[PDB]
């Protein structure tokens, strides 16, 4: 698989994300990313994708330290953290045959894995939503611990 390069956007009280809608296959809610183009930087790949997927350009704030990398079905995926962006920020997609919604979340209130269905004595997890996010989160709460207390 080709790596994947994006970004975890908090606001200024580092309570809430921006995650983005897309459509069919990637019909729920995820965080803004993509995958390299041959030769590209991380960085600039992540840039690159921020931007056209919510109009908002990370390059200036972008730290080369600070970012949550996972590893899932054998390709990468890692997102730059950029806390401090303010909730009034416009966002608009350039690609809006690819997006369908941006909006803030709640970080508390999202889910860190699915659940089960072990009522209805039957194997598997239930749909969510927000199951593109879901992988970052209880990685991202650990960081924000660890970094801010």
């Amino acid at each position: 698989g080709v790596p994947t390069y994006g970004a975890i956007i908090l606001d200024e009280t580092l309570e809430n994300v921006l995650l983005v809608q897309g459509y069919l296959a990637k019909s729920g809610w995820g965080f803004p990313k993509g995958k390299v183009n041959k030769e590209e930087a991380p960085h600039d790949c992540a840039a690159r994708e921020v931007f056209e997927e919510t109009g908002f350009d990370i390059k200036d704030y972008i730290c080369k330290d600070d970012y949550i990398e996972l590893r899932i079905n054998d390709q990468l995926a890692r997102l730059y953290i950029i806390p401090g962006i303010p909730k009034d920020t416009k966002f608009n997609p350039k690609t809006r045959r690819e997006i369908r919604n941006i909006e803030w979340f709640s970080i508390e209130k999202l889910p860190c894995h699915r659940n089960d269905m072990t009522p209805k004595s039957k194997l598997g997890l239930a749909p969510n939503k927000f199951f593109m996010a879901i992988p970052f989160i209880r990685p991202l709460r650990d960081w924000l611990s660890r970094r801010f207390g």
